[PDB]
């Protein structure tokens, strides 16, 4: 019950909002069915448009007018934004020259710049180089400001996940947002676009800005805008709170633009109909900047021009049908388009099997446009698992293409011809980033960023403490002029032991043999030596990693590579090691096929061992420093030391070995060498976060010796590729991956082939940030460099994308 007989005079967009049953007057109040019955008389004016007219100027106050031309109008605070330049003789802001801003310059009673964001939905990365030609004020702020060529969004590449995202720093698994659809089975309730369920707080997790500022002191704008309400009446309430005193005024505002989404979806991303959308965004923005101009803002406030997600060509005839592939296709419920999520029709059918379901939808058709997941074997950089909102079954569609239930889904619901939603690495999918004002950088070019990275900072921005969330703060740092946040490296939980030589061959019982009794006091002392870390500055080249949690390890010295050993889980954490551009592959020698070598520097019952792998007829073994690479025939003992063996499943051995083999020494002659950090990862309750001991499902048969869920490689460089890796001067280069420990390849729809034809084709699929195998791990990497800490955090939240331009 609303009782709407109370009214809006003198409340016109008021920032608190009243409860029912009393009657609204914010700018949300029309999507609650609750404004007073004179809202759009009283505040929704819209007589005589939006702009002054030579015959205004100086007009008689008629406070009937959407805006106005009167001289009192700057002191009132509602001046059209067009005033001074048709009454007053001055220039639109585009129009004036870009001019520095060292510091911020503000009328008295501003106690910081504000911060005012604006959003726009759909608006793809190429719309910045694509449309520039009718978007000059947009242009202005993107050339003397701050920008990225494109801002990465979360998966899915959907609205509300990507705005919530903006809002928080959190990945959607963590926020809640993980659809624009959701069922949730502990409310049994479901969150949809149509309707009142996704108003209710317990959808939306985290700590939104607003919440975040209002907390800490700084008054906000309400963020949010009912459709219906024009964008030039939104920029004019804008404006008139940035006219209120300094006591009421926010210091953070949010404006929202529904297009060129809109248009988008009808028109196709480069439609001939998208000209007009963004020329008339872009006049918005002009109105705001003249306005700011007006009230002597423009150079005070920061803004921030921000985009959601891309949009990509999707018509209705490239629908997959589930219909096509399942006998039993009414026994499930679909959330279905741009990614699917399956699960059980009814809970009472107990008939229902996630295996036959995923295996009759996998490699079934050669063309086939989607390739479905259980959602813990998505690949980690999605984040996208932990959440009782997102199923356990997903498909992850092609960019272009649609999934649906049954063709009835597609023609009684062509229509649209674009799209958004996929693989938040697709081209199609980037949007954008401006950053202008005093807080920003002047006339500078940032590399492309994530999304999640930019709560830090607008916190920062605010002079705000952020909550925690899944940005790396001081990641972005290079972005600002002023307001930088100045982070200490983690400190080391664990110190490592250094263990010598303290144990007899005989002492070992681990069923592993090697033909290696072959026998010189020249090369005896030079072993010693390598044992004892002499050669650790070549492979070593960035510190020894951090242990930021509390465990027993050794580090161990090689000729070829060190490694940090754990005591608990029977394996190296990391293994670290360089390849030069000169460096030369060989075999493994037919003596050695099966070697395993007990090491002497770790107690038999710190060891694994290798019955019980003869005895798990599904697990085998491989190697984390490769054989392959061996710097001799003598180093390569070394390689087959029961300290550098780790549980592998025979399918992902093909991986491995591949990627060991062939693919080390292909970067190292691109890159001209590369320093490679490799390890396991466990990651059972899929959190993106290292699992404790007590986490661990799977044994190798027999043994305490766990199974990794993923396998990672950090594969550093220098970024001047004709320094070698190894004596690199400046900024660094990285690629790294994190790839799922499977026992098929069934992802793979091409892995009976040759390796060549599919294995790099998953690695680039499985690549990953530094930052993602940190939190997977409790390892703190790249702790001793000749570089800043600022730049050395934006490296750990680089990711090699593998798509073209
Ligand atoms: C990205 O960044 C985020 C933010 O930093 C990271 O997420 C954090 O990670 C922590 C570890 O997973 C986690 O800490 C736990 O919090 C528990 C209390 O949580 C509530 O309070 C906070 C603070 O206000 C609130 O934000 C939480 O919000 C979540 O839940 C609500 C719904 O209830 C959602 O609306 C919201 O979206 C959010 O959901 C997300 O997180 C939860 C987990 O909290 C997931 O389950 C959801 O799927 C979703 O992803 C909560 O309202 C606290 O009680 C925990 O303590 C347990 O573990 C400790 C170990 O230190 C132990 O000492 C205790 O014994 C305790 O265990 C007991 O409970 C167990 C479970 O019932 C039980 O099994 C045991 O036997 C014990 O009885 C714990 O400290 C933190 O909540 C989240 N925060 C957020 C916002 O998500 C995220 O990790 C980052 N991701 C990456 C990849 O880096
Ligand atoms: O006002 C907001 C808004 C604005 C908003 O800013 C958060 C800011 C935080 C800081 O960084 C800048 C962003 N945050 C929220 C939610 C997340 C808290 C909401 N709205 C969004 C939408 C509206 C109005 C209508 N609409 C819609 O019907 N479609 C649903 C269907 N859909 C759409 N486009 N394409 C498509 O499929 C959009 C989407
Ligand atoms: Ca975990
Ligand atoms: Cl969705
Ligand atoms: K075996
Ligand atoms: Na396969
Ligand atoms: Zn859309």
């Amino acid at each position: 019950w609303t009782a709407t007989s109370g009214s809006c005079k003198g409340r016109c967009f008021e920032l608190q909002e009243v409860g029912p049953p009393d009657c609204r007057c914010d700018n949300l109040c029309k999507s609650y069915s609750s404004c007073c019955h004179d809202f759009d008389e009283l505040c929704l004016k819209t007589a005589r448009g939006w702009e002054c007219t030579k015959d205004r100027c100086g007009e008689v106050r008629n406070e009937e007018n959407a805006c106005h031309c009167s001289e009192d109008c700057l002191s009132r605070g509602d001046c059209c934004t067009n005033y001074q330049v048709v009454c007053k003789g001055e220039s639109h802001w585009v129009d004036d020259d870009c001019e520095e801003i060292k510091v911020p310059e503000c009328p008295a009673g501003f106690v910081r710049p504000p911060l005012i964001i604006f959003s726009v939905d759909g608006f793809r990365a190429s719309y910045m180089k694509k449309g520039s030609k009718v978007m000059p004020n947009i242009e202005k702020l993107r050339s003397c400001g701050t920008h990225a060529p494109y801002m990465r969004p979360v998966y899915p590449t959907k609205t509300f996940p990507n705005l919530y995202t903006l809002a928080t720093g959190l990945y959607p698994e963590s926020h809640g947002i993980v659809g624009n659809s959701m069922y949730d089975p502990v409310f049994d309730a479901s969150f949809h676009l149509r309707g009142r369920e996704k108003f209710n707080h317990r959808w939306w997790g985290g700590q939104p800005l607003w919440i975040t500022a209002t907390k800490q002191g700084v008054r906000a704008g309400t963020f949010f805008w009912s459709v219906s309400i024009p964008h030039e009446r939104r920029i004019l309430t804008i404006l008139q709170w940035l006219s209120l005193p300094d006591n009421e005024r926010p210091s953070v505002y949010a404006f929202y633009s529904e297009q060129p989404d809109f248009s988008g979806h009808k028109y196709g991303p480069f439609g001939p109909e998208m000209t007009n959308p963004l020329r008339e965004i872009d006049k918005t923005v002009g109105q705001l900047m003249d306005g700011l101009k007006q009230l002597r803002l423009h150079r005070c406030v920061n803004v921030i021009f921000v985009g959601d997600h891309g949009m990509e060509d999707v018509t209705c005839d490239r629908t997959e049908f589930l219909s096509n592939y399942l006998t039993n296709v009414d026994d499930i419920t679909l959330v279905p388009g741009t990614l699917g999520r399956i699960r059980a029709k009814s809970i009472n059918n107990s008939k229902y099997d996630p295996k036959t379901i995923i295996a009759a939808l996998t490699c079934k058709k050669p063309d086939q446009h989607f390739k479905p997941y259980m959602k813990q074997h998505l690949p980690k950089r999605l984040h996208y698992a932990n959440n009782r909102r997102i199923e356990d079954i997903h498909l992850l569609v092609d960019r272009r293409w649609h999934v649906a239930r049954k063709p009835l889904d597609v023609y009684k619901k062509c229509f649209f011809q674009g799209d958004h939603g996929f693989d938040n690495k697709v081209n199609s999918m980037q949007t954008v980033f401006v950053g202008y004002g005093p807080t920003f950088k002047y006339r500078t070019k940032v590399p492309p960023f994530e999304n999640i990275e930019l709560y830090n900072v607008m916190c920062d921005l605010l002079g705000l403490k952020p909550a925690p969330n899944n940005g790396t703060h001081g990641s972005l740092n290079h972005l600002l002029r002023t307001n930088t946040f100045r982070p200490t490296m983690p400190d080391e939980v664990s110190r490592p032991n250094y263990p010598g030589i303290m144990y007899l061959q005989s002492e070992f019982d681990l069923g592993c043999t090697c033909d290696d009794k072959v026998e010189n006091k020249l090369e005896e002392l030079n072993k010693r030596l390598h044992t004892k870390g002499s050669t650790k500055e070549r492979h070593l080249l960035y510190g020894r990693p951090a242990v930021l949690y509390r465990t027993s390890y050794d580090i161990l010295y090689h000729t070829d590579f060190e490694s940090g050993y754990s005591e608990i889980f029977l394996m190296p954490l990391w293994t670290s090691y360089t390849i030069s551009k000169q460096a030369e592959v060989s075999s493994i020698p037919e003596h050695l096929t099966n070697c395993v070598r007990p090491d002497v520097r770790v107690s038999p019952g710190f060891s694994q061992n290798c019955l019980a792998y003869k005895n798990d007829k599904q697990m085998s073994y491989g190697f984390l420093f490769p054989p392959y690479l061996s710097s001799s025939p003598e180093a390569k003992y070394d390689a087959f030391l029961v300290t550098n063996m780790v549980p592998m499943y025979p399918a992902f051995k093909r991986v491995w070995a591949y990627f060991q083999r062939v693919l080390v020494k292909k970067y190292a002659s691109e890159r001209n060498g590369v320093n490679v950090i490799s390890g396991p990862i466990f990651d059972y309750n899929y959190d993106g976060l290292r699992d404790t001991e007590d986490e661990i499902k799977q044994y190798v048969e027999g043994s305490s010796i766990p199974v990794p869920t993923h396998y990672y490689s950090i594969i550093t460089s220098c970024l001047d590729f004709t320094q070698p890796a190894d004596k690199c001067d400046g900024p660094l280069s990285v690629s790294s991956f994190i790839l799922p420990h499977r026992p098929d390849n069934d992802e793979s729809c091409n892995s009976s082939e040759d390796e060549s034809k599919w294995v790099e084709e998953l690695m680039k699929m499985h690549t990953a940030r530094v930052r993602d195998i940190e939190h997977l791990t409790g390892l703190d990497f790249y702790r001793k460099t000749s570089r800043s800490y600022s730049e050395i955090l934006t490296l750990k939240t680089y990711l090699h994308t593998y798509e073209s331009e």
